């Protein structure tokens, strides 16, 4: 940039109240000066003032979702569960199923230097979360091929962000895309936003770098349009989309039961929950808030509401639908994004950010739920120990960490083997079962009668 191009950009920022981002220009080495110029040209400071103004200058009725919107792997008719599986697999076979992996988050409490998906939780195989999830895609495709005779494809749209993008692209590349075909793995970006003070002033990471953060998991909807991903899905003939977080080590990627369940209710949005078993669990819950599908924080649930027993089922809680951020969307729903993408608010996330101190402005993925007709919303309860194991904290926390994650995968593996007639001997811990061997506990008949000495790794 010329001196006059630079000064034009300094004026735009100063006029917007944000001129302090050039405060250290005098001491910058031209290359650094060039970087700040380009980074600052990607943001409109007026738009940032808008979002910051709405964010900083802005008793519900709670009922569970209606019986007609809900199901349970635990309680539903196994006949339904099996029909849903069979039908969901058919949609996979038809190449109608896509996955969006939400992998743009910075993960600032596990505090890895790498993207969370690269994390090695300590399994015998030493596989990353990325690889495990990819092998589930691979395995499910081969399962679908059995019934159809034809190749099945589930496109894997990996949503990253600025801080996550490049190292994720390099990791997938080094790992030869985990045995999937390149064309079927699509890495894309959500937008980022500068982090702001309590007074809405842009925060500086360095003298020549603005502190940025991804704009929330809710930024997914806009990012589908911007990245060109929704229209890629159009070309591919996608009709059904499964979306989850990279941190879930137990994720049933493109779960046919979930797809088959959602498709048969002809809903636009479905969700997975696990069971809340004790009233004191600090878990966000899916329910109707003011006659509308929503996710409500645990703090907003009074003692009496949390404690209430289900009248139709007195041994379990009335409000028990613990949110695991695991969603289905119809393609029809994705074509409606323009009509409401602007109706999603940026929330104030007070985090520790530079040169809790700051704010990250974030959209919430579930904020579209109350905008969605109750008749277009579904929810299925699943088994935690088969489906939900978040990597959220560093080792030594005792909760949602590498060890709980490893435990969850390795005790699943053992249990799967034991159900198939396998004899697991632990003179020592569990057994790691490769998704390339078993997606969901099937195809282990060959282990009947065999002694496996734990800890162990069953691989192709
Ligand atoms: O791909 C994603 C995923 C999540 N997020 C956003 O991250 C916010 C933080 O919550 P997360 O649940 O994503 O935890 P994290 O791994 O980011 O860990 P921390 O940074 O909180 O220490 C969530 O509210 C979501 O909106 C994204 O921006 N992009």
């Amino acid at each position: 940039p010329s001196a006059e191009e630079f000064q034009q950009l300094r004026k735009k920022y100063t006029d917007a109240g944000q001129g302090h981002v050039f405060a250290f220009v005098d001491e910058l080495q031209t290359g650094e000066r060039s970087q700040l110029f380009h980074q600052l040209s990607s943001f409109d400071p007026v738009r940032i003032n808008e979002l910051a103004d709405k964010a900083l200058n802005p008793p519900a009725s709670l009922e569970p979702l209606p019986d007609i919107a809900t199901a349970s792997i635990l309680d539903s008719d196994p006949k339904d569960l099996e029909q849903w599986y069979e039908e969901g697999l058919k949609l996979v076979a038809g190449n109608k199923v896509a996955v969006v992996l939400m992998a743009g988050g910075q993960g600032t409490r596990l505090g890895s230097s790498a993207p969370k998906g690269c994390f090695d939780i300590g399994l015998p195989s030493h596989k990353s979360l990325f690889q495990i999830q990819a092998e589930r895609i691979a395995k499910l495709q081969l399962l679908a091929q059995r019934i159809s005779g034809k190749e099945a494809v589930i496109p894997w749209y990996v949503m990253t962000s600025g801080p996550t993008r490049k190292p994720t692209e390099e990791f997938f590349e080094q790992h030869k895309y985990f045995g999937l075909n390149k064309s079927d793995v699509i890495i894309f970006e959500q937008g980022v936003l500068p982090c702001i003070s309590n007074e809405g002033k842009i925060l500086m990471e360095s003298k020549f770098k603005v502190a940025v953060a991804p704009d929330g998991n809710g930024g997914i909807y806009q990012a589908l349009l911007t990245s060109g991903v929704r229209e890629d899905m159009r070309k591919r003939g996608i009709e059904h989309i499964h979306t989850y977080c990279v941190d879930n080590c137990l994720v049933k990627v493109a779960d046919p039961v979930f797809i088959g369940f959602a498709a048969s209710k002809q809903v636009d949005i479905a969700t997975k929950v696990v069971r809340k078993r004790n009233a004191t669990e600090s878990v966000g819950l899916i329910l109707q808030k003011n006659g509308k599908p929503d996710v409500v924080e645990y703090s907003e649930i009074d003692k009496e509401t949390a404690e209430a027993k289900d009248p139709k089922q007195p041994d379990v809680l009335k409000f028990r639908a613990a949110n695991i951020v695991n969603h289905y969307y119809s393609f029809k729903f994705f074509e409606s994004i323009e009509l409401w993408a602007h109706k999603l608010p940026h929330h104030v996330a007070r985090k520790k950010i530079c040169i809790p101190n700051g704010i990250k402005l974030e959209q919430f993925v579930f904020d579209v739920f109350p905008m969605t007709p109750l008749e277009k919303f579904a929810c299925i309860e699943v088994r935690r120990e088969d489906e939900f194991s978040p990597l959220k904290n560093a080792r030594g926390t005792g909760e949602d960490d590498p060890d709980t994650s490893k435990r969850d995968i390795m005790s699943q593996g053992q249990r799967w083997i034991e159900k198939a007639g396998g004899i697991v001997i632990t003179e020592g811990v569990g057994v790691e079962v490769s998704p390339l061997i078993s997606y969901g506990g099937e195809g282990l008949e060959f282990l009947k009668g065999r002694e496996i000495k734990a800890p162990a790794f069953i691989e192709k």
